[PDB]
Parts: C-alpha cells; structure tokens; sequence
C-alpha cells in the first residue's frame, strides 16, 4: 500500500477492551463479524422514522451522555498523548455512564471511538502514535444506551497549529452551523449540501463525497442519507420527529478519499488535511433540537 501522507498506523494495538456484561449491548456486539441483524433487516429502506415520545427521551439521554464522553476526550488532547490512550479513557467513560461504546466490534471495528488525525477524513483507529504539536485530530463518539445510539464529533488542535489548520477547522465548524441553522420541517435533505459546499468552496476547501450524515436512533445508521456536497440527489424532506446527523468533512486539497488496508481509515488521496464536526439533530416544529450540544459552553473546544 502507498500511504497518501506522513501518517502511518502504529501497531500492535492493545487487546480488545472488555465491556462488563451488565452494560446492555447492541445486537452486533456479539456477532462474529460484527454484523447487526436489526440493520440487515432494515437495510435499503427509504422510510424515515417519526420518533415517539419515548424515543425522543431515549435519544435526548444517550446524546447527552455522548457529549459528556466527547468532553472527557477533549480534556486529554495535548502533544505526547496517544490516540489509544484517548480511546482507553473514552471506553472507561462510556462504561461509567452505563453505555456501550457503539463503534466497538461494529463490523469488527477494533476500538471504542474514532480518532482522525490530519489527512484522516474519518474512521481512524486509535493506536500507539502520540499526537504531535501542530496536528489536528477529530474524535468521534458514538454511545449506545437502552436501545438508542447517539453520535457527535469535534476536531481539536494539538498545541499550536498553522494558519491553514485554523482556517480549515473554523470553516468546517461554520459549515456545520450554517447547515444546522437551515434545519426545520419542509426543507429537503438534499439542500444541506448546497449550503455546506457554498461556504467550503468560498474558503478554498473541498467537500468529501463518499461519507454522509445519516439517520440514527435504534440503528447507528439508517435513513435519511445526508450528503454534504452541492447538487446531490438525497431523497426526502424534513418533518418534526426526524433524527439525523450532519457531519461535514472538509479538505485542504481535493475531495477524493481512499481506505487504508485496515479497511476503516479513510484518508485524503492527496495527503492534505481534513476536518469534521458532527451533531445529532431532532427536527421540531420551530426548527431542531441539537441533542449533542455542549451544555456548559456556547462554543466548541477548538475555540477556547
Ligand atoms: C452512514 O455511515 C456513516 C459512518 C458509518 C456509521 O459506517 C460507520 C460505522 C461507525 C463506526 C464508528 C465504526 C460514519 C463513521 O458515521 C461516518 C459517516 C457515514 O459514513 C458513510 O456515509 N459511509
Ligand atoms: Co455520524
Ligand atoms: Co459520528
Ligand atoms: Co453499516
Ligand atoms: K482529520
């Protein structure tokens, strides 16, 4: 394999971290290839669930706990810390909140969160590499509680970063919030991508095409599919009770992606940096509820 950038995997990984049996597990957790029968059973549907009152409560809870866990990870970002060490802390924090770390054994994914450094777009596997001054790193948290998944991510600075890093991360956050600000009953899912690309392009950045936002509730991913690029053909229209993510991945260079031999790590083909932010949203009558919102600050971590 020809690596696209300076990043390499740092193996071996520590043995798989156990989750105590008292934590309720998603169906894929104990499947040998980490396949989900309930996802298999709904695979291919276009229908978007309208959440019940119970469902909304369950999504509010799991999304609040996911935020708490991302906040644990944020507090550990500094030169010298390995992404594996961040994952360890994340794993323990999930368990301390009586949640299952949704990524663990999802289609045999080996870790409890995704850590995406520099040219990694998404799905980076926590490993023995210490974070370096100048790096950007995304931490993506997904938790499972009482039958519901919640999903969010932020990009962080590792010490002092260059002006390009500041601009990429700022612009990416702005893309997310402009998309969020458009969410309300009667808006087409395909419209969010127009908004995102418009801002990205204005700032000299490109938009990843192979990865999209998604429905989430009883399944980790389901309808709707939410591309972040302009003039997409996503299907469907927002209604009150829809829950989905918006999670734009923006790149310094070209939009094209490729996967490492690990089968998960998505990288820019050109080796330039990519940044991402993600919230889980519930569509309401006024607009939306940001279920994964930070509660003790108006701002994401990179702004402090
Ligand atoms: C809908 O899929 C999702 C993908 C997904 C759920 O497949 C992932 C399994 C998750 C883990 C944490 C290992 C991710 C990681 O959320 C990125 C966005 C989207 O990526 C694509 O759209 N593709
Ligand atoms: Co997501
Ligand atoms: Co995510
Ligand atoms: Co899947
Ligand atoms: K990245």
């Amino acid at each position: 394999y020809r690596y696209t950038g300076k990043l390499r995997p740092h193996y071996p990984l520590m043995p798989t971290r156990p989750v105590p049996s008292y934590i309720q597990r998603p169906d894929y957790a104990d499947h040998p290839l980490g396949m989900s029968e309930s996802e298999q059973a709904l695979k291919g549907t276009s229908q978007i669930k309208l959440l019940s009152s119970e469902d909304i409560e369950g999504m509010r809870l799991v999304c609040r706990l996911a935020r708490e866990v991302l906040d644990v990870a944020a507090g550990m970002i500094k030169p010298g810390v390995t992404t594996e060490e961040i994952d360890h802390a994340v794993h323990l924090a999930c368990i301390a909140r009586n949640c299952y770390p949704s990524p663990l054994n999802y289609y045999n994914f080996p870790k409890s969160c995704c850590t995406s450094v520099n040219e990694v777009i998404c799905h980076g596997i926590p490993d023995r590499r210490p974070l370096q001054e100048g790096d950007i790193v995304n931490v993506d948290i997904t938790l499972y509680r009482n039958g519901y998944h919640g999903d969010l991510n932020e990009t962080f600075f590792v010490g002092e970063v260059d002006d390009g890093a500041r601009k990429l991360v700022q612009t990416t956050y702005e893309c997310l919030m402009q998309a969020i600000d458009a969410v309300k009953p009667g808006v087409r899912y395909r419209e969010l991508g127009n908004i995102i690309q418009k801002h990205a392009q204005a700032n000299g950045f490109s938009v990843v095409r192979s990865y999209c936002g998604h429905g989430i509730h009883k399944l980790m991913h389901t309808a709707p599919n939410v591309p972040h690029y302009a003039k997409n053909k996503a299907v469907g229209v927002m209604k009150s009770g829809h829950v989905f993510t918006i999670e734009p991945m923006i790149c310094e260079g070209g939009w094209q992606d490729e996967t490492w031999p690990d089968g998960w790590t998505a990288v820019t083909r050109d080796g330039k940096r990519s940044a991402q932010f993600e919230h889980t949203l519930l569509v309401t009558d006024t607009g939306c509820e940001i279920l994964t919102r930070r509660l003790d600050s108006a701002r994401p971590h990179f702004m402090s």
